[PDB]
């Protein structure tokens, strides 16, 4: 219990609800404690967390009870991809931005190899740890294949059906704000999402087009049609190298079924070449 963790200090509240940072009285452990202000999301979560249990996840260590209320002890790590950003509003360097998508990467290809989609992959919920290992936490939206909206894909926004594709859209997402600083495509709402997307991209294909209208959740609301779209090699001059842009234009297709999964991803020249 609050017996035998001391309370350090907080490291967030919001929606979550609270994770404070402890230590063990007795072995001196440092961890992560979420305490809730049962449902079924997670018993979910910690299903798919022994799954995937391996250094590039969080670890759930264990949950304990006081007084009805929910604790669960997980590792902890010394700070987010959210964080760090704030620290550096610019961008991290190109190095650094090579081996958090190499990582992040490597991650969901062991989430997809477990037939497992995250679903909701932003800079909040990724891990850093003091020697630069990334780590994904946060399985509340995810789904198992067999049975805030900045990250999105078009074709979540929507309402469509989904696969491994929609985690591939947050990697590109993230590629491009650890590059700059910036998000790329910060939405006010439902509607405007998928307004900024297109102000990037073009158009949305025409299977989303149609999603739009036949989906009941837009009924009688406007399509917002694009005028003069950007384009990613315009957004990107002078920040992305053609490396990164290529592999950035294919992360970000706007058709799931278009877009690099992970192996694929693997293959590219963004990680197969090597620094003289
Ligand atoms: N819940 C959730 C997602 C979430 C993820 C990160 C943060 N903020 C944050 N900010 C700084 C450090 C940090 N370290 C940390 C979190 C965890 C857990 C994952 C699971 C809950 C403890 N272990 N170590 N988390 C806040 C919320
Ligand atoms: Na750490």
């Amino acid at each position: 219990v609050m017996n035998k963790f001391e309370i350090l200090g907080v490291v967030g509240e919001g929606a979550y609800g609270v994770v404070l940072k402890c230590r063990h009285k007795e072995t001196h452990e440092i961890v992560a404690i979420k305490k809730f202000k049962v449902k079924e999301t997670t018993l979910r979560e910690l299903k798919m967390l022994r799954t995937l249990k391996q250094e590039n996840i969080v670890e759930l260590k264990e949950a304990f009870r006081r007084r009805g209320k929910l604790y669960l002890v997980f590792e902890y790590v010394e700070k987010n991809m959210l964080e760090l950003l704030e620290e550096m509003p610019n961008g991290v360097p190109p190095e650094k931005v090579k081996s958090y998508i190499y990582q992040l990467i490597k991650a969901i290809h062991w989430c997809h190899k477990n037939d497992i989609v995250h679903r909701d992959i932003k800079p909040e919920n990724l891990l850093i740890s003091h020697n630069d290992v990334l780590k994904l936490c946060d399985f509340g939206f995810a789904r198992n294949l067999s049975e805030t909206r900045w990250y999105r894909s078009p074709e979540l926004l929507l309402g469509a059906p989904y696969g491994k594709s929609v985690d591939m859209w947050s990697v590109g997402c993230i590629l491009g704000e650890l590059s700059d600083g910036q998000p790329l495509f910060p939405g006010e709402s439902e509607i405007d999402q998928l307004f900024t997307i297109q102000k990037v991209l073009g158009p949305l294909p025409s299977e989303q087009m149609k999603l739009f209208y036949s989906n009941p959740r837009f009924h009688g609301l406007r399509f917002p049609a694009v005028n003069h779209p950007q384009s990613l090699e315009r957004r990107y001059l002078g920040i992305l190298n053609s490396v990164l842009l290529d592999l950035m234009k294919n992360l970000l297709k706007l058709d799931p079924a278009d877009r690099y999964l992970t192996e694929q991803c693997l293959n590219h020249p963004t990680f197969q070449t090597q620094r003289l």
